[PDB]
């Protein structure tokens, strides 16, 4: 079930794919924020991208409650790091998580340094 | 475009794509924000595309300087209006704007349910 503050069901993932390599996008910073009651972004999770360019473990099934949530990938970095200086500052997917009952969701994003694209897969969860 | 202190010399162009239907994404709003002092977003242009999906005349080439711009669409308003349950709260294309590159800046955002893409086309010439 739930947990606390690790990973439940893995209720929260991120992928991030290099559209200029045909890799996936390795050590890639990311923050997640959640819109607290006074109507400011609160600080929730962060972590790197792995070797297969996937984020979990940010948070578990008991903390990530109903709410509107904002992940922050630092595209910016990822390519100056490469040689490339690239558009955006970042990329931001801002959505409601929850409302309907819990639900997994993966974010995923495919980087080139003049655009990016962002779509999500949510699965009613667990068999 | 006339010109002034921001208002239609053309340095500054969206143009909203709809993947569901393969049409223009018309009267959808949005927002333009300056990134000042203190850190915070301060308003900047706004405005809602045209029939052709097009946005003209946010700024002039005057008021067009060097800064940091975020560029808000309101997507989960239009999708509500064509009675489809959106994922997004909004899209956000956040870039540095300088002086060096290119004076044109044209941002397309292609919009679908659970997905967008952005692209940033940058030119010396005309749109
Ligand atoms: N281990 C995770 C990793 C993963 C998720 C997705 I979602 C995916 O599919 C796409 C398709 C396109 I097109 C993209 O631009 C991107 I980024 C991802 C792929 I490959 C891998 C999983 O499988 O659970
Ligand atoms: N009247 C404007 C309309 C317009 C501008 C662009 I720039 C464009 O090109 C793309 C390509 C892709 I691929 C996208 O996902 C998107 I959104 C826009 C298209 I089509 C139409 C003009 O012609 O001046």
């Amino acid at each position: 079930g739930p947990t606390g503050t690790g990973e439940s069901k893995c209720p929260l993932m991120v992928k991030v794919l290099d559209a200029v390599r045909g890799s996936p996008a390795i050590n890639v910073a990311m923050h997640v924020f959640r819109k607290a009651a006074d109507d400011t972004w609160e600080p929730f999770a962060s972590g790197k991208t792995s070797e297969s360019g996937e984020l979990h473990g940010l948070t578990t099934e008991e903390e990530f409650v109903e709410g509107i949530y904002k992940v922050e990938i630092d595209t910016k970095s990822y390519w100056k790091a490469l040689g490339i200086s690239p558009f955006h500052e970042h990329a931001e997917v801002v959505f409601t998580a929850n409302d309907s009952g819990p639900r997994r969701y993966t974010i995923a994003a495919l980087l080139s340094p003049y655009s990016y694209s962002t779509t999500a897969v949510v699965t009613n969860p667990k068999e």
